[PDB]
């Protein structure tokens, strides 16, 4: 058994989080999820769904339930990036691990759900740095839009024309538009090597500051690094 | 709690728990637990980090002087920390400090959260790494001297990191300072930032053995 000290982490360990069931009804959240999504207490929580939240997040409450239904039918972890207007007002950007919450002898009963906060550390500007064989190196261009930027920070995340023409509200075509210009900028000969081009200069690391008022709810591919 | 919720304890992600004043374990996760070579996690409880059967331990003294820094100041950090680990293998991780408090608010101790390095936890510390004239250009070991400069390592806690002698970093340092066109060293971390490298983490540092602060925060009252 726990003791009441060990359960203050519980009840003190960072970040926004909870289970849901295999219907994603809500089972537990902390207090800070609570907060985050309007309630004053989280125990409210308790039996609602996504949709059931006093909270603009549930105009995406489809989009969760999916990622949760993904996660539940194969077992697979999802990175999600989540970006809304919260009952209090402002906008806020977190990254939601999405893992299989399972029983006693191991069988998929719901999914847990990690939130942390995506701050300024993380909404830097690119630099000017490249990738070299050893090291890097860097000059002494490529500018890009507000569009131009927000496709391909999608692309480098693994996102294809129909998620990113999903996400950003636009058609397929549109996006393909973007996608030509970018590999005119960057010089790409293939889809392919845009984002190898791209992640060789740190594009990878920046969120475009237009997306950080889109409300959306996306899976980032992720992989270890090294890898 | 609730069978549950103790359910829920239990599986969270991540590698995480909880140390005293003294950085002493009071809990750790079955994560964190098999992570540092104790499959029985229990086990982890009433000791150091110098007494983990894990070659981590070597450094504690670097582990305790980032808690205590959470303790003395309330803030919390984010580390990067790259060890060997006693399944055989090198590991990467930002771990997260921050303040553990009693129940009437005083700070009691620290409780850490670890993930590994992936794309998106190193997008949430604003970093990226290399995967496979007019022109600046740094050699790897270089550019892992600027790296450990940019964060505040001593030339000795350089050289400990990269198996070298403390006059090799200098020879490093000042061949650093002629390329960026810096005077001192301050001004070489100036110029360095200025042209974004506060961004990089050398790819070579991850077979290589440190544990560096990349950022401390304020938590709002
Ligand atoms: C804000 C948010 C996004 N996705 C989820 O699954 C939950 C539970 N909350
Ligand atoms: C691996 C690791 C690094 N720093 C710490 O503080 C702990 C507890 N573990």
């Amino acid at each position: 058994h726990l003791t009441l000290e060990q359960i203050s982490l519980f009840k003190q360990l960072p970040g926004y989080w909870g289970c849901k069931d295999l219907n994603s009804v809500f089972v537990y959240a902390n207090q800070a999820y609570g907060e985050l999504i309007g309630l004053k207490r989280a125990e409210d929580c308790i039996g609602r769904t996504d949709f059931e939240m006093p909270s603009p997040t549930a105009a995406c409450a489809a989009e969760f339930q999916q990622q949760d239904r993904y996660v539940i039918e194969t077992g697979h972890s999802v990175k999600v990036l989540d970006i809304h207007p919260y009952p209090d007002g402002h906008w806020h950007a977190h990254i939601f691990t999405k893992t299989p919450w399972r029983d006693s002898q191991g069988k998929i009963q719901g999914t847990i759900f990690f939130g942390q906060d995506l701050t300024d550390t993380a909404i830097l500007e690119v630099g000017h740095w490249v990738c070299r064989a050893t090291g890097l190196s860097t000059s002494t261009t490529l500018k890009l839009t507000a569009r131009e930027s927000e496709v391909l920070f999608l692309l480098l995340y693994g996102k294809k024309p129909q998620h990113i023409a999903r996400v950003m509200g636009i058609s397929i075509k549109t996006v393909e538009g973007y996608e030509a210009k970018l590999r005119s900028k960057f010089g790409a000969l293939s889809k392919d090597q845009l984002i190898d081009l791209a992640l060789d200069r740190g594009f990878g690391s920046v969120i475009p500051k237009t997306l950080l008022r889109k409300q959306l709810s996306v899976v980032l591919s992720d992989h270890t690094i090294p890898k």
